[PDB]
């Protein structure tokens, strides 16, 4: 609280991971609260989101499309150190929906190309929570370019149900889901520009028609599933962590269930339980942890199978270990009639 | 657990029924864990979905758009014989979202025409659950051409507000909402075809802007309505199970409340209450409790009034009893002013 | 429960004011229940609803979009004497959702022009509920014409959080969003008309798209902003009430979160907490309680950035006080990299 105390504190430094992995850090914090350094160079580059060769002029934190997780404890700092290189063409900036005063940050932190800046924090409230970038009169264009994340705020006591027992995952996954709006020609042919700024206004109307051309997980059809898929065992505990900094989501474990979800993303909102396919608004993060009853392949999507299987929302699980027939059993195989 | 046990568990046939309306079944369950058996066999067929004669060739479990409600118990077992006659054109199969195991059963459930299959879940879970078609990378086809419906696990107890208290019901109703999408020919009348597939590539274009040119109840605009509108007297306890198994809606009772609504359609989340209108995303069921206190007809609707009263997303309930002017009243009936 | 009982009740007429501002009231009742009595005159006005002069032809309850927000507590009733001017080409009505009965009232006040009605009804169940004209046939081209408000019903005891603490905010705002569906010509300029029902043909056209072509607060883009925008100070409680009555919202206090958020507006429905970004469904109104602690500039928001900030879905707040550099800091200004 003091000016003391605060600058007294233990400064710790994270070394950063690209989704859908995260950094390193403990359900339940170590020793008291600190000041936990990040840096986040951010990359302007084109990214090939589809198996037609469309291209995206992607903003992205940490080069990556969604940024990283940053994860912390409730009551700790968060000190980011934010980086857009000279070679970038944009002023770039930063909201931490987690934060408190400035917009989130993006008043604070507003850097143009050859500039830095170091914002701070307290992570007052635990939840997960999204982070975009937002320069003023072209927010959404950023958003939708690919410029956002989420950070986790764990309580310091690490996460608990309903009745305040312990829940306590094996692996967390960060899955960022983006919309994408790419301009097309009069044939139908995605468009491609040579800088960014050319794409804007031609953007800007596919981005009023309210209907994304694309909505995809970690930057592209496809990122998660095949051998990009997400692994787990029979028995394994798992935080699936889901963000959408710009529209609505409805996320479902295809084959399994989201035992416990912080649908809003808050944890000090209790989990919905037992869930089938939850939902996370435009702007928000939201969290579901469950535990794999049989192995297989599982498919993660968003439940509107439109977005989902045409659009490019889905993802896989690849999931080891024993079958259970008393949870499920072919009584007869596909067989005639 | 083991084979043996599930064995030696009583079994029960149970007579499925269009919706609206359940088949029969008990809140409470009448004894131990039994094997619930039910047959569907699914019928390719074209169904008329407006007055202007409006056509979409349904593939339809049961014969309905939606599919019958089954009602089974925490912990009973649902065992299901798929058939796909061999008039149909297309392999269906079925994904129980209220399963655990094999993308829910539709990679165990995969029979072309002319063959069938059988399979058997454990409900694990109490609540109301989307089940549907979903062929690999045929998926939102199959659903938005009515491929779906809902189940209900009923907690063994039966139903409960958050507080324990006991919520026994007087008539339970199943409200299924599909999202189509008719392709229209360049004068804007919409097509009709003579085989399924003929329209494919035609709806597929059509799901991609993901604006429905209908959105209905129980497969056609009125269908719940007229000799199809729900009934209920005024002291009457009604649930109300609505599902939309590829896009949100956000039902609403005109004239009455959801005095207790489980909106994720779980029944170990508490429910809400006293709501106005509540929301259920695309890929989910939810479920609402209310007791009728007014006679006179209602209209439960999908609340995008442009959705319920355009698209035709509106039912209808004629509810018998006497006026409560205590409640309501007309102090200066429409007059001079 | 008697006309006499009724009878024998004080009565007290209000005066209401035009949103944002809510007309005084007390949180906790002012004694035992009493019949509160509003009026409203329904003015079809032209409107114009951005910078570039778009007009729209508004049917307006007390001459507003949205129309004002009606306080009362639990079990009071409400009476309303609505009139439609001679000088107005349409019929009206109006749907309470909070109420019980008559399709919400609508049934009990179809007036044509020149005509008025008095309703009362029993406010029985606490929260925010939007009331919007439904004249049958035309229910979504009134609602989407500005036509719809929406009242509060206050526990008798004040608001409390989920464990019974109490929550008093010194300030409250009445936030309604309102979309839009506005023809354009073949250049892609908005149209004007002469008379609102040569606007319908077209409109209902874009209404079918779902697509609206402005969403936004207080009736115009930047309504909320500049000198109306809307004000609070470091440690200040501010209430904001916001409904939809057609389309799903999200909104998001950029800067800050939703302390106490009765997301679906029912105050017997436990209030989330620390939210982000929460979500109300078309045809609903929701509640968000704040403790402002940073001075400056916030943007409230629906949080699908394009609807925000390229549809108009954007107000401001103006906070006085002490900027707290515990909560956060520019460690690093804007500086060479
Ligand atoms: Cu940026
Ligand atoms: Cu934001
Ligand atoms: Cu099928
Ligand atoms: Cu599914
Ligand atoms: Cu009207
Ligand atoms: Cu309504």
């Amino acid at each position: 609280a003091t000016a003391a105390e605060i600058a007294a504190l233990p400064r710790q430094k994270v070394e950063l991971v690209d989704p859908p992995f995260v950094h390193a850090h403990s359900q339940v914090a170590e020793g008291g609260p600190k000041v936990v350094e990040f840096t986040m160079v951010i990359e302007e580059k084109k990214i090939v989101i589809d198996d037609a060769g469309t291209e995206v002029h992607a903003m992205a934190f940490n080069g990556t499309v969604p940024g990283p997780l940053m994860v912390v404890h409730q009551d700790d700092y968060l000190e980011l150190t934010l980086i857009n290189p000279e070679t970038n063409t944009l002023m770039h900036n930063i909201d931490f929906h987690a934060a408190t005063g400035a917009l989130g940050g993006g008043g604070l932190t507003e850097i143009n190309p050859g500039e830095k800046t170091i914002l701070r924090f307290k992570a007052t409230k635990p939840g997960v929570f999204v982070y975009h970038c937002a320069p003023p009169g072209m927010v959404p264009w950023h958003v939708v370019s690919g410029m956002n994340g989420a950070i986790m705020v764990l309580p310091r006591e690490g996460l608990h149900d309903g009745k305040g027992k312990a829940l306590t995952y094996d692996k967390i996954y960060y899955v960022g889901e983006q919309d994408f709006y790419v301009p097309r020609d009069e044939n139908g042919k995605y468009k491609k520009y040579e800088a960014p700024g050319d794409a804007y206004e031609d953007t800007v109307k596919v981005m009023r028609t309210l209907t994304p051309t694309h909505v995809v997980f970690n930057g592209a059809v496809g990122a998660l599933t095949g051998d990009k898929a997400m692994t787990a065992a029979v028995g394994e505990k798992v935080l699936i962590v889901h963000s959408q900094a710009n529209r609505d989501t409805r996320p479902h474990l295809i084959g399994g269930h989201g035992d416990y979800v912080w649908a809003t993303g808050k944890f000090n909102t209790p989990p919905d339980v037992d869930q089938e396919t939850w939902f996370i608004p435009g702007g928000a993060a939201g969290a579901a942890f469950y535990t794999f009853q049989q192995p297989g392949i599982y498919a993660y999507v968003n439940h509107n199978l439109i977005e989902a299987f045409e659009l490019g929302a889905a993802a896989h699980f690849k999931v080891t270990g024993e079958w259970n027939d008393d949870l499920m059993t072919s009584v007869l195989a596909p067989s005639g009639t």
